[PDB]
């Protein structure tokens, strides 16, 4: 399978990103041995002290992750297990950078090592994946690494914000962004548990993993999308970003040597990077041993795969169930060739849906998942993006026409949008995604610009526009203004009766608006 990328800017920043990228190994050594040294022992295992330690090397990892390719433009042909991420990442609305989007998946270090010619010999690994033990919310921890966040890093336990980890919903709360249907139900999960795993969400609200996940784009649905929407709100610090790099280097130095000490509780050779450097193997192994056990499992258990092929495709994708399910038949047949279709239809369900709903063979089914690796993928990507690719030649027919079908179908699922109106949104807007978030934001004008989209698109459309528009003498206008002003329909209708009369209703439409009389 293919890892690679190259390196595009000049020298300077040769030097620069191999830095970075050797600082990033560096701190990743520290969290597979910290974690070593909890399982070492048990009662290194309720080491307050050395859970901290470990902690503090994954905020570091994160941190030196999240500085890679600060321009965006370092990096080209990028390709991960043969999947062109600068596509990937070129076709979502935000764009970025392929090298910081390649991290954030497991084994993405390897392309980008070999872009900055760091031996294989050195397992030069860096990842970015940590649940369980993650003093951030996970998903978000990823997110601040996809976009380069060193400004929102933090580069010390004592210094994490409670809005970025128990108290996160204060952060999506602070820059007001709206949160679709699907992501409530995702969020009154991780309220409870922000640590929870996503597939255990998944499981709760009968869900697949892409579906709970989203892209990480704004223009999406599920956690990665809701915080990629937090964050590229949130304007860059640079001051903070500066302030972070500062203090860092010494901060890794200060870990290392605390590991050492710690360490001459549980060995009885003290722990050294030289140690690390000898034994990271072993470290990298005892780290994934569990995720493994457990995928394999989940696999023969929940998607009723063979015992063999459930335990050689965990190992393949190092405890992925996630990445396993947005894994193209092809790639999953390649690593183990015992695999069948019907067990590989089973996990992943864009390649059931593409093949069961659609009439894809396997491999016009592995073109979208390769490219758009989900159906949220799909539904994430212009239309006209879409076209294009089989306009160039690079997607087949039919896998195009799916790839339409799926978008119309997102929007003709509402009363009142038929196929031509459908289609004109996605020529106005892009994809179906960016529809509904123009929707959640109240964009009623904007979206009433388009040919088809009269009242009653809007009412299905629009959340609270209906509730509002009934109310008689409350016009169009008026409806946008108030749905803006208080943030949705109930915050509306609990306003005060002052501030209501001040926005021009009467006490008649008030009245009715409260539900009184
Ligand atoms: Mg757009």
């Amino acid at each position: 399978l293919v890892y690679d990328a190259e390196f595009v800017g000049s020298e300077r920043e040769f030097e620069e990103e191999r830095e970075t990228f050797l600082k990033g190994v560096k701190a990743y050594d520290g969290v597979l041995a910290t974690r070593y040294l909890m399982e070492r022992s048990s009662s290194a295992k309720n080491d307050e002290e050395l859970l901290e330690l470990h902690q503090n090397f994954i905020l570091l990892t994160g941190s030196y992750a999240c500085s890679i390719d600060p321009t965006e433009d370092r990096y080209q042909n990028v390709i991960v297990r043969g999947v062109n991420f600068d596509e990937r990442v070129q076709r979502l609305s935000t764009g970025g950078s392929p090298a910081r989007y390649a991290i954030v998946y497991r084994r993405g270090w390897r392309a980008i090592a070999k872009a900055l010619d760091i031996d294989e010999e050195d397992v030069p690994a860096i990842e970015v994946r940590a649940v369980k033990r993650n003093p951030l919310q996970p998903a978000l921890y990823r997110i601040l690494v996809r976009y380069g966040r060193v400004d929102l890093m933090p580069v010390t336990v004592d210094e994490v914000p409670p809005e970025m980890a128990g108290e996160f919903e204060r952060l999506i709360e602070r820059y007001d962004v709206p949160i679709d249907e699907k992501e409530e139900r995702i969020l009154e999960i991780l309220r409870e548990n922000p640590w929870t795993p996503h597939d255990e969400i998944a499981r709760r609200l009968g869900l697949s993993v892409s579906e709970v996940e989203g892209e990480k784009d704004p223009e999406s649905s599920g956690i990665y999308s809701l915080w990629s929407r937090v964050v590229v709100n949130i304007e860059y610090d640079e001051r903070t970003a500066k302030r972070h790099v500062k203090r860092r280097d010494r901060l890794l130095e200060e870990l290392y040597e605390h590991l050492e000490e710690l360490s001459e509780r549980y060995l009885r050779h003290p722990l050294t990077r030289r140690w690390i450097v000898e034994h990271k193997r072993d470290i990298m192994r005892r780290y994934l041993e569990q995720r493994i056990v457990e995928c394999a499992l989940k696999l023969q258990d929940r998607y009723g795969i063979r015992e063999d092929v459930a335990l050689c495709l965990a190992r393949a994708f190092d405890g992925s169930i996630s990445m396993i399910a947005t894994t193209p038949y092809r790639t999953l047949k390649d690593v183990c060739p015992d695999l069948t279709l019907e067990e590989a239809k089973s996990v992943n369900r864009t390649l059931a849906t593409l093949i069961d709903e659609h009439g894809l063979s396997p491999d016009a089914a592995d073109e979208l998942i390769e490219h758009f690796e989900s159906i949220a993928g799909i539904l994430a990507t212009d239309l006209e993006e879409i076209e294009r690719m089989y306009e160039e030649g690079r997607l087949s027919e039919e896998a195009y026409r799916a790839a339409v079908e799926i978008q119309l179908a997102e929007l003709t699922k509402k009363e009142g949008v038929g196929r031509k109106t459908a289609e004109r949104l996605l020529r106005a807007f892009g994809n179906p995604e960016r529809v509904k978030q123009l929707a959640r934001e109240f964009e009623i004008e904007k979206l009433a610009s388009v040919e088809g989209v009269g009242e009653r698109v809007l009412r299905s459309l629009v959340p609270g526009y209906a509730s509002l528009i009934s109310i008689r003498g409350i016009d169009r206008e008026r409806a946008e203004r108030l749905l803006k002003k208080y943030g949705g329909y109930s915050k509306v209708r609990e306003a005060g009766v002052e501030e209501l009369r001040e926005d021009g209703l009467t006490d008649a439409q008030i009245r009715e608006l409260k539900g009184l009389k």
